[PDB]
């Protein structure tokens, strides 16, 4: 199995490559996350914004599968289903995924007023609290009408102290029960034991794709905690929650932005707010559509870049939204980092005082739309040459615009 | 780094292994869980009973390592410290570890009186949720009075409303500064940024164990749940939230005893509440002590075992208490269901109506503390080369009693 992982903190351009790969491919398999994941494959001008489908949903013979350690907001998934043609016996939902409630996006915004995280507040974190609380409801629950009515039976009761505090309505039950009698019915033909699915593909040496959505630095226990997702987004839980064991993982593709972004609150060492970051806010700040808040610019980080491709096995790079940088005057890169006259290579569990430490390269003017090595301006193969020697790892892909087909192969 | 992982639920032997093999490693970590664990090491007719340490602790030229996926009781983690000379620089308690609060065991038993999963009321589930809710207090908070001060604070303003409905004394607060004003002394020096430890260690190819807490079927996403514990118990776990990555990953062993049990609720297919279950009760219910409650008892289920190699990976297979059995007539093990009329071969995903088929085997009279495959019975290796062949994985080990020595190698 191969995995294709965002190494820093989500919007890399994961969606673009696993639909550039997928068609080598039987299965792709989004194996964390929710709908907070959010971007575009782009084909001839038609962009498709994909939330939790996986990204191997334009190539019909694909099958796409939404793995255990997912939360599943139904409504949205069904919504999602209803933009494709014959999804029947090519998307299958995993009868063990955790099931989002209306609550726990309320009770999202509700922390949030606290906390202060900037979640994407649709409810992730909450259903994957109720998950660990074991309290939690799952796809295969909606399979049975007995049990899923004793499931919401108990979580009515649980919810009844926090009716005020979230906001909750009046009609809450009897709205979350008429939601399941609209929405059961359309997700029920989709739901699947996909751990047994994967094991036997597995087995059968049938060629599986892992779909990672954030970033390895928004991962709950190695990211830049409280500033998180509530899920593992390495390649390793790719491996905990598919039903495919360590072994079983080949080639793990860490996907880079040329620069770096984040959407919400928490460090970010190699941040730009000086007028050297105001081309990555114009180009990049609005990462093309179906993200609504800007995201929060800044150079690439090698010491966070070397820590994620540690955490993942990184077998290769893929550089991505190469044409961003099209026109800017210099590119820095943060090389290290200054603590209290200390210079750091390694990434520390603490980033307060971390001050990067830049190198600067020169800006390029025209890669947008390339497609071959050969194509591209010296200043943009120095800069892949020095991203590789610096991290140890070969960039494998290049990305020169949102297009399927604008992408370079080494 | 190779795993120790327990491929039942729990209680299969794992400390007893990491013991028996750990001078052959540099470093041995904890990966996951808490002090729900819960097992004993013999050597010379003394007994240790570890509930969060590490399984290398017998071993003072190894470093034993408490991974960021851990929850933390401080207090009673050091209370085991004390049981030790010199631990300082030979024990790390990742700074990423969560940390349990008193609350959290008591929102343990509260939650429970609704829910009855069994649980071993020690806050694991409510720890793990706050680290969902990312408001969680993790190791290195303690290093810092301001930080610990300002969670604290928050942590109080966060449980207000449910002070009475946890039955939260009225000095929680005070009582809560007060546990931390006598515990952050004594575990601070120990904490560390453990994955850089461990990233550092992999490169330098240093020889590393990781060890497995509960089991496999134990597991919060592919586990029976909701009867499972709240954390991720395979292999995959290990490199979750190590720093290791899963190509770092390379012996897997399964712990399986050669009988079934399970300790609370929850679906057991092979379970044996007949006759012929009752030796299982009387030599293996009470599994030795430092575990208070009796396990529920039954026969070795290969459906379930081969549901757990293949999430896991195993590369060989340790077969323990095999002294256990010493004297029974029969053994039973469940080669596969009967749902409806209908065989699995397969462990599925819901066991609702999944009868045992079994083949019986003769038992044996005296394996206990044999240390030669060539003393054993017939009838034990008659049993050993039978799983081995069903399972497909080979054992590699033998344990003859809960003795260190009392081991068989292959
Ligand atoms: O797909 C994403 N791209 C970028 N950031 C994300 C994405 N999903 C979640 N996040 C961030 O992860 C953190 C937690 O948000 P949550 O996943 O909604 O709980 C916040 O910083 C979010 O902005
Ligand atoms: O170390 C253990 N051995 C056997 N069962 C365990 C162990 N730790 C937790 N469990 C079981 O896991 C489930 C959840 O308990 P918790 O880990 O205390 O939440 C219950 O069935 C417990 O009895």
């Amino acid at each position: 199995a191969d995995v294709v992982v965002g190494i820093q903190w989500g919007d890399e351009g994961k969606g673009k490559i696993v639909d550039r790969i997928a068609k080598d491919y039987d299965f792709v398999v989004r194996y964390q996350g929710g709908h907070n994941a959010g971007h575009t494959i782009v084909h001839k001008g038609v962009k498709h914004s994909l939330h939790l489908m996986p990204s191997g949903v334009l190539y019909p013979k694909c099958k796409n599968i939404i793995s255990s350690a997912v939360v599943v907001s139904v409504k949205d998934l069904c919504e999602e289903i209803s933009a494709f043609e014959d999804l029947e016996n090519r998307l299958f939902v995993s009868d063990r995924a955790h099931v989002i409630l209306p609550y726990h996006a309320k009770k999202d915004a509700f922390k949030e007023k606290s906390q202060n995280i900037g979640t994407t507040k649709k409810g992730i974190g909450p259903c994957y609290e109720d998950k660990m609380a074991r309290s939690g409801i799952r796809m295969g629950d909606l399979l049975d009408d007995k049990i899923l009515e004793e499931k919401l039976n108990a979580h009515f009761k649980a919810i009844e102290p926090f009716k005020k505090a979230y906001d909750l309505g009046e009609n809450y039950e009897k709205d979350l029960m008429g939601y399941f009698k609209t929405y059961a019915p359309k997700i029920c033909p989709f739901i699947k034991d996909t751990t047994s699915m994967l094991i036997e593909a597995n087995q059968k040496g049938e060629k599986i794709l892992l779909e990672g959505a954030q970033g390895t630095l928004l991962d709950i226990d190695l990211g830049t905690y409280p500033f998180v997702t509530s899920s593992n987004t390495t390649s390793a839980s790719a491996c905990v929650s598919t039903g495919l064991n360590p072994k079983a993982i080949n080639e793990v593709i860490g996907i880079t932005k040329a620069y770096s972004t984040r959407v919400g609150n928490g460090p970010f060492p190699s941040e730009d707010t000086t007028p050297m970051g105001d081309h990555l806010r114009t180009k990049g700040a609005e990462f093309g559509t179906t993200t609504k808040r800007p995201r929060r610019c800044g150079w690439l980080d090698l010491v966070a870049l070397k820590y994620a491709c540690a955490l993942n096995g990184c077998t290769q790079l893929a550089l991505m939204k190469l044409d961003v940088l099209d026109g800017i005057d210099a590119i820095k890169v943060c090389v290290a980092y200054e603590r209290k006259g200390e210079r750091l290579e390694i990434f520390p569990s603490d980033l307060k005082d971390c001050v990067p430490i830049y190198q600067t390269f020169k800006g390029w003017e025209k890669s947008v739309g390339v497609r071959k090595l050969d194509d591209l301006e010296p200043n943009v193969r120095e800069y892949i040459r020095f991203i590789e020697k610096e991290v140890g790892v070969k960039i494998r892909l290049i990305s020169t615009s949102p297009e399927r087909e604008d992408t370079i192969f080494l």
